[PDB]
């Protein structure tokens, strides 16, 4: 047997239109998040992802805590970024938490109506804001308590959807990023189950947040991210949504103790970071947005706070320095192509082809148990490591040797 998995994408993908961040940008000051938005702006990315608590923006009953949401609003709008909002959680005055409960904010509201009312209050408030989310992984127990509840859900969508297109008929109303690939705990899909109540009748985004341990799936013998993606990206197509964003997907470089997430360090999140965005940049995705562009403080747990770009300091990590020698290597728009001619690609490898703006071609590829491949075809190419930054012009008379390894390498070529 001898297994490879090639992908092409549908479709031409422009980093800057393709490639957003998650941000937690009311963590900080102005100054610290103007660095963190420097930096991004470094990679030649504008779109980003923030998140809203409902509980924190809303004390008390027509009680508003928004003076540091207004100066973020105007400080993006000053940074030309483009940003998408999700409100998520309700507040105390309208929550259906039993009165004794730890998780007041993890119950959905009792009224959706209100919560609409809400995020139109925002959208009206801040236009600027390129689209509107509307709460967050309702298939979790962690942000719908007591269980996931599709007509709940759907409710609440629509409702929301409705007030929102009051305020701007035309803007984009998103549905929650759906943890994982939308499972529930009792084995249905939310989007399955969406799907029967008729939601996709709302016309809004459609997302998911598809983290796995591994770039590729959760199992080394097991490697079945692209099967998944491609199965709910086409059903979401076909059930006519207008587009498919991932607002969710990384890895955190924490030392641990394990949570969920193997140990990897910020080497290893480097590493995967760069695979699993080469697999799903020639996938069936509108936009996506990489979890996130910095670091947290102690408010955060143990392992969200190392899923940054950008350590506390709003300085480079090592996935960020590879993926500005990935996006350098790429320029900014590539075209869906073929992989070169290959003889003896390595069992297991991963190969995708594209062409960049100057008309060379780009080849992304791995493979976990490394090796060598020959490309006969060619007579020159350069071969990019974006994780050590080594740039190895290659030659042969009649072909091309490569060596083949578990991280992703770009060979440029003609
Ligand atoms: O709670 C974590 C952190 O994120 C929120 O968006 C803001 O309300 C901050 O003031 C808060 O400290
Ligand atoms: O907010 C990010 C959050 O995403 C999902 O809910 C889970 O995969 C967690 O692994 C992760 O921390
Ligand atoms: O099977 C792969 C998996 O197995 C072990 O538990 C650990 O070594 C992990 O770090 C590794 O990724
Ligand atoms: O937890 C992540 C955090 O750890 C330490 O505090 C420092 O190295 C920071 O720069 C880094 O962002
Ligand atoms: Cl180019």
């Amino acid at each position: 047997h001898m297994e490879i998995q090639v992908l092409k994408a549908p479709r031409a993908v422009v980093w800057k239109d393709f490639l957003g961040v998650n941000a937690q940008f009311l963590w900080f000051s102005p100054e610290r998040y103007n660095k963190q938005i420097d930096r991004l702006q470094d990679l030649g990315l504008e779109w980003v992802r923030l998140d809203l608590h409902w509980d924190r923006l809303e004390t008390a009953e027509d009680q508003y805590q928004l003076a540091s949401l207004d100066q973020l609003v105007k400080d993006l709008e000053a940074r030309q970024l483009k940003s998408v909002f999700y409100l998520v959680g309700s507040a105390r005055f309208i929550t259906t938490a039993p009165f004794y409960s730890p998780f007041q904010d993890q119950y959905p509201p009792r009224d959706p109506e209100v919560f609409a009312r809400r995020m139109a209050m925002l959208s009206q408030r801040y236009p600027s804001v390129a689209a509107w989310q509307v709460w967050n992984e309702p298939n979790l127990i962690g942000f719908w308590r007591p269980k996931a509840d599709p007509e709940g859900y759907a409710k609440l969508l629509q409702a929301s959807t409705i007030a929102l297109r009051m305020v701007d008929p035309e803007k984009p109303v998103v549905s929650a990023g759906m943890a994982f690939f939308s499972e529930m705990p009792d084995g249905r899909t939310m989007f399955d189950a969406l799907g029967h109540l008729g939601v996709e009748s709302l016309g809004t985004i459609a997302t998911y947040h598809p983290y796995t341990q591994l770039p590729e799936g959760n199992y080394p013998w097991n490697l079945d991210f692209v099967s998944h993606a491609n199965q709910i990206n086409r059903a979401l197509r076909n059930a006519g949504v207008p587009a498919i964003w991932s607002t969710e997907w990384g890895w955190s470089a924490y030392k641990g103790p394990k949570e969920l997430q193997d140990i990897i360090g910020v080497e290893g999140q480097a590493d995967y970071v760069l695979r699993r965005l080469a697999l799903m940049s020639a996938l069936d995705y509108d936009r996506i947005f990489l979890f996130t562009l910095s670091d947290l403080d102690q408010r955060a747990s143990v392992r969200d706070r190392d899923y940054g770009l950008l350590d506390l300091d709003a300085n480079p990590k090592p996935v960020y320095l590879a993926l500005q020698r990935f996006l350098k290597v790429t320029g900014p728009k590539l075209r869906p192509a073929d992989p070169p001619v290959t003889e003896d690609l390595p069992d297991g490898s991963f190969s995708i082809g594209w062409t960049r703006e100057d008309g060379r071609n780009v080849w992304l590829f791995w493979s976990a148990r490394g090796g060598n491949v020959r490309l006969p075809k060619l007579k020159e190419a350069t071969l990019h490591d974006p994780l050590s930054g080594k740039v190895t012009p290659l030659s042969g008379s009649d072909g091309l040797e490569v060596p083949v390894k578990s991280s992703l390498q770009m060979l440029v070529w003609e």
